[PDB]
């Protein structure tokens, strides 16, 4: 299971980990995939997560776009995991650097709550431009599920847990 862990409340861990690496050694049975609503996983986590699948997961979510149309900004669907884990929960973010509403990160952190148990990261941070403090804390007062929050950037992690409240 998942190990090296900080606990932060009753429900929300966090570790400086490639969510990548993470999701291979664990095999979760979610891992969170930071996505747009037109699945196109070119980079940050999705790039990551996409490219250890070998594109499988591009494919298939592809797919999922002829079927079904765009996601909602703070909406999500759950397709495969491929060899990283039994599912992918893709969920949208605002993307700040697009001008989305940050007030829909809550929407998006909603998602999560679908799931008993997740391996995440910031949703709305890194190129998503929002502040990633900010995302942490949307995400403790909106997650009610346990939820593994791995932060690729170690400085990074380092001011999370230093300034968390
Ligand atoms: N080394 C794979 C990787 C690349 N880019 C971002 C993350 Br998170 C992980």
């Amino acid at each position: 299971s998942f190990s090296g862990y900080l606990k932060l409340t009753d429900n929300v861990y966090i570790k400086n980990a490639d969510i990548v690496e993470e999701a291979k050694k664990v095999k979760p049975t979610v891992v969170v995939n930071a996505a747009n609503v037109y699945l196109k996983h070119g980079g940050g986590v999705a790039g990551a997560l996409n490219k250890a699948t070998n594109n499988a997961m591009q494919v298939e979510s592809d797919d999922y776009i002829a079927t079904n149309g765009p996601l909602k900004v703070g909406g999500s669907c759950v397709l495969s995991g491929h060899n990283l884990a039994k599912h992918c929960l893709h969920v949208v973010g605002p993307n700040v650097n697009k001008g989305e509403d940050i007030q829909l990160l809550k929407s998006a952190y909603e998602n999560f709550n679908q799931h008993e148990v997740l391996l995440a990261p910031l949703l709305s941070a890194g190129i998503f431009g929002a502040d990633p403090i900010h995302s942490l804390r949307v995400c403790v007062d909106t997650v009610r599920t346990n939820v593994y929050l791995a932060v690729f950037d170690k400085n990074l992690y380092d001011k999370l847990v230093s300034s968390f409240l």
